Parts: C-alpha cells; sequence; structure tokens
C-alpha cells in the first residue's frame, strides 16, 4: 500500500532472480548548514558511532591545538588525519614524513597493524608474507596529529590516546560542540586504532559535514571568519585536494571526491556509517536550503556494499552532481551479481522513500 | 505476528549493528514447535539445500554402481573450502564416473575459508572448476546424468532430467506442491530453490528422523533409508562437509554423531538433531529440526545465534557448546589487543 509507507519500511534488498535473499535497513539524515532536518529515511536521530566518519572533528581539534600550525603540515598530511586510508606505500611513507616533521618515531604511535581495507594492497602484502605494523594503520595519520598535539602543548606523549590525555580531551569538547551537543548527549567508547570514538545521533553526524562545506563557502567568497571556521574550511580543502590520502586508489571516498571535483567531501565510517558535506549549489538551492548541505547514512546492519549502493542512489535522489559524474560509480551504486559461470543471478533494489519534500497528515512517520 | 527478534553488536555498551533473525524449530512432521521471528519467511535454502539435491542422485537409477563412499557423499552435501583433500576427492569421484574436470558446469571461486584463500593469493592459484564449494554437487549430477543415459553437457540446465528430479525430490521432502517452490541460479549455475524457513527445518527434521529409524531397525522405505545414508555420512565425515575450523565441522564434531548441520549462503543454517533427552524435553518425541535465516546475511551473526539458540534449547551439554564458544561470542578485540565490544542476544524464543 503505497499510501501507508513508513520509515520502519526503509530498504535495501538483494534479489536472486526475484526472490528476495537479504534485506537492509537505511537511516538517513539530509540537514542543512545549521542542521535543521531537510529530508531522512529511517531514523534520522539514530544513536550512532560515527567511528572513522568523525575523523574531520578530530582533525579539527588536532589543527586547533596551540602550536600545531609550526610543524608546517601540509594539505596532503592534513587529509591523512582524515583518513581511513588503504595502507598504500604512499600512506606509509606520509606517515613516516608527518613523524619526520615532528621528531618521533613509529614507536611513540599507539596504533596497531591490521589488514588492509585494500584488497589490492593486502594481496600485495599476503605474497611477501608481510606482517602490518603501527605505522601501516589506516588511522596512522590521525594519530601522527594527536601526538603532534600532545607535543606541542607540553603533555607527555606517552598515554596521548587515553580519555583523561588533554588531547583527548579536547578531541571531546571539539566533537560535542560542532554537533551542539551537551557533553552528556556524546557517548564513547574505543576504535580499532585504540582511540575514544563518539556516538551521537546520525543527524548530527550530518551537521558537522554541513559546517565543513559551509565553512569551505565562507572561505571562497572570501568572508571573514573565526579561526574555527578557517581551519574547517582547509579541512574541507585538504581532503578534497588530496582525496586519495582520505582511502586509496578504487577505494569509494577516494572515486566520489575526484568525480565531485570539488563539490564535496565524503567520509566513511566503520559499520557502514557515510557523511557527505555538499558546498551551496543549484542542487542544494533546489532542495531548499540557501546554504551548504550535509548527509549522513548507516545500515543497521552494517554491510558495507550496501552502504555505497544507497549513498550513491541517494545522491541520484537528490540531484547531486550529473548522471556523468555519478556515473564514476556505477559499480557501486548497483553491485555485480554475478556467478562463477559468468551469468547475472539478481541485483540490488531501492525501497525506501525519502521524506521531506504531499502526505495524508494522518500519516504518522515514527522514526525507526 | 512474527516478533522482533534481533541479535544486537556493541562497542562499549553503544548499540553497533542489529541484525533481525528468523527461526523455526520443527518436529519430525514439520509442525512448529518454537520460533524466533518469521519462522515462515520465504527464504532461498542456498547450500542448506544440497542434503536434498544428493537424495536426488542417489535415488537416480544406476548411481549405487558408481561406487560412491561415505566422504564422497558428504562432499556431495558440502560447501567446502576447496582444501587440497577436498580437490583430491573430487578427482577421485570424476574418475569414478570416468568423467574429467572438463565435464564439470561450475566454476571457481575465491576459497569460503579466508586462511586457504591467503594461500592461494600467495601462490598466484586461479581456482577452476573442481575446486567449487560445489564441486561435489556438481558430480553428482554428472554421474546420474550418466547413469541414466542423458546428455552431460546440460546436466546443469532446469530442463534436464537430473534438474527434473532435483526439482522434484525438494518439493517432495518439503511436503509441498511443485508451484509452492520458487527457483533462482546459485553460483555454481545451477537452479537453487525457496521456500519457506519452516520447510527446511523439515528437510533436516526427516534426515535426522530417518537416521533414528535405521538404528532402530524399523522398516524403513527406500528414501528414508537413503536420508539415514545422508545424515551417517555428514556425521562421519564433516570434514568434507565444510572444512578445517568451518561452523559446520566443528558443530558436527562435538556432536559426535547426535545431528547434522548445514551453511546455506547469505547466512541461513539448518540443523537436524536425532531423538536425545533434550529432544523429548522440548516437548516431543522424535527428532527435530532447526532453521534460521539473518535477514541482512551476517554470517558471522549467524554462527552466534545457532550457537545461542543451542544453549537455549538445552541440546548438547555445556563441555560440548564450549567447543564452538569463538563462534558463540566473537572476537571484539582492537589493533592493540583491547577488548571494545560484544553481542547480545535480546530475542526470546516464542513456542
Amino acid at each position: 500500500d503505497p499510501f501507508t509507507m513508513t520509515p520502519s519500511e526503509d530498504f535495501v534488498v538483494t534479489d536472486r532472480g526475484g526472490i528476495v535473499e537479504n534485506s537492509h535497513r537505511v537511516h538517513a539524515a539530509v540537514v542543512d548548514a545549521k542542521g535543521r532536518l531537510l529530508y531522512a529515511l529511517g531514523n534520522p536521530t539514530r544513536m550512532t558511532l560515527a567511528r572513522s566518519a568523525a575523523k574531520p572533528a578530530q582533525a579539527l581539534a588536532i589543527l586547533e591545538t596551540e602550536g600545531v600550525a609550526g610543524y608546517g603540515f601540509d594539505d596532503a598530511d592534513i587529509a591523512l588525519m582524515c583518513a581511513s586510508h588503504s595502507s598504500e606505500d604512499r600512506h606509509i611513507a606520509r606517515t613516516r614524513a608527518m613523524l619526520s616533521k615532528i621528531k618521533a618515531e613509529e614507536a611513540d604511535l599507539r596504533c596497531g597493524g591490521h589488514p588492509s581495507l585494500s584488497e589490492m594492497v593486502n594481496r600485495s602484502w599476503i605474497k611477501q608474507d608481510f606482517i602490518p605494523t603501527a605505522v601501516c594503520s589506516n588511522c596512522s595519520g590521525k594519530h601522527v596529529g594527536m601526538l603532534a598535539g600532545a607535543r606541542a602543548i607540553g603533555a607527555g606523549t606517552d598515554g596521548y590516546h587515553l580519555p583523561d590525555h588533554p588531547m583527548q580531551g579536547r578531541v571531546k569538547r571539539t566533537v560535542a560542540e560542532l554537533c551542539d551537543l551537551d557533553a552528556g548527549d556524546v557517548e564513547w567508547g574505543t576504535d580499532g586504532a585504540n582511540l575514544p570514538t563518539p556516538a551521537f545521533p546520525l543527524d548530527r553526524l550530518g551537521r558537522i559535514y554541513a559546517k565543513l562545506a559551509s565553512a569551505a563557502d565562507g572561505s571562497d567568497a572570501g568572508e571573514g571568519q573565526s579561526t574555527r571556521c578557517a581551519a574547517l574550511a582547509h579541512i574541507f580543502r585538504a581532503m578534497a585536494r588530496h582525496p586519495e590520502m582520505v582511502a586509496g586508489e578504487g577505494r569509494y571516498c577516494t572515486m566520489l571526491m575526484r568525480a565531485f571535483d570539488g563539490a564535496l567531501v565524503g567520509k566513511l565510517g566503520a559499520d557502514a556509517s557515510y557523511a557527505i558535506g555538499v558546498r551551496a549549489s543549484d542542487a542544494t538551492r533546489q532542495l531548499g536550503t540557501d546554504g551548504a548541505l550535509g548527509i549522513s547514512v548507516k545500515i543497521e546492519d552494517g554491510n558495507l556494499e550496501m552502504l555505497y549502493a544507497v549513498v550513491t542512489e541517494l545522491l541520484e535522489r537528490l540531484g547531486i552532481g550529473s548522471p556523468d559524474v555519478r556515473s564514476q560509480l556505477a559499480s557501486f551504486h548497483h553491485p555485480q551479481r554475478v556467478n562463477t559461470m559468468g551469468v547475472t543471478t539478481g541485483g540490488v533494489s531501492f525501497p525506501f522513500k525519502l521524506r521531506g519534500s504531499v502526505d495524508d497528515p494522518r500519516l504518522a512517520a515514527v522514526a525507526r
């Protein structure tokens, strides 16, 4: 029944010859630069672990640490602070170069190695029986930045990753401020790189990225900016200018940001969250706002392949990009379902319904 | 109305992911005894259908003369890890029917075992037909095609008499009309069935009930004798059904003949349990079947949920189920060795 559809029915579905295989619940928030909710799927205020999608906020805490500017980190270094990189040789090399800029060593890192986020890098490692180390961590740029901040303020570098260290105090305050939340409304766990990692309502992730894009708009327009806005604009520019540092070859975040050529930044969070900050455009004005826009997405069950398909579908429904721009992402939008003998067996579909654009006022949209 | 039954992962007590669970526990006639979620969800059984496909093979006139043994039949029932021993038995079965790898109509794929696949990657190995996790099923279907003098070139096609026999056998074991079983195509390019989840449990209840009847000396039909043989082969050679470290293998070794279990791709699972003190305590005088589907397809959550279900149902002892402890509560340890989270089962079995 099309007239009683509900957020609880916002799904992405795979089929085999039209027979339902798996279904996945979708949550999404589309917000303006003040965080006002414009469109939604599912529960747009779902309490959600932002995971690596919080990295631009952590990079802001690093860059706002007094004395860090003296080290001379460049745009590509800042993009690596914002990264879940593929541990390609260039990412490892830049990690070592950043360590040298602050006169630190690999032994000072408090993150550990892991199989590469890229299948192609991991195959190269498997062939050589290579055991990844701390400098290979996908979070290595963030950790070097945290070490840099600890050094700059005269804190111990031992324990820079611990919650009671001033660098983590700065991270926690900065995240809550960008979300416009009280501290008690942000919850904290520990991530794979052994750092505090925040959870907050999903729409506030979109809000962080709308603020990134809004700051970039203000910088480009030559507006006088606060130190924080200037730093957010710098983070946006660094990500857009060096998207290969943010992920790597063949990675969604990199291909997305290259396709859009400065129009937006995007960032993956582990267990299938995603965030995009969109500079003001004809597309954002058609969506009903006079400034920048933020988008955040969570697949409830954590499936990454479905995440990238949904994010690409959502950009199409929001009219962001062109068919030609979004077509660089076609392999993510409709994932291949080809069996071992080259026969297509099924596909992906998107039975979810954006709300916010309509319906009988008696139709309740219960966030679920 | 189906309950809202979930398995939930957390990071420091904060919800990470949640996964909807469907499950059916049925008696030997398929009557529903316990459920999670929607126990009749229309579900692609995928490889959990392989014992029914093995039955169609074993019931084919002339197949007995090839001399397939228990380990061969276990391989027909397998989603194996493509270990060297699985490939070697595939080749040995091809030799029994005087066929070649080129006669197979399945293709190679990365191993279901990450350890095997890493070993292949290190050695630049390109898997071929004989490495398919379904290779034993395909040899069996080739064997059946040969046995009745049908063409072998298209034994995998829907209009071939081997697939006619498979389709009829699946619906008969489900106790469904032909029109109530839907069909797609699987990764190995064979027809693969969808039917209500509880009927998958019914198939495995019939497997275990047949083993109970053969064990007790009852006048069994030929079909029941064949089902008992399939159960015996899987429980005797569980390493052929999956492989080292695989859930199905560790599950069946732990239970030492008390049950058989089988994975279906995209996170279905089926178990047939022979009558026991545990099944009698559950209120049935015969064998039992269990089938599970994780709605979003997550395998790690599947194995955690199945093990939690065995615990709720009292199936096995604590000591026996502790062999599956690593699947029941999967590791959540970061790159520096710190535990960051866990898994929870806020569902409740309804009876």
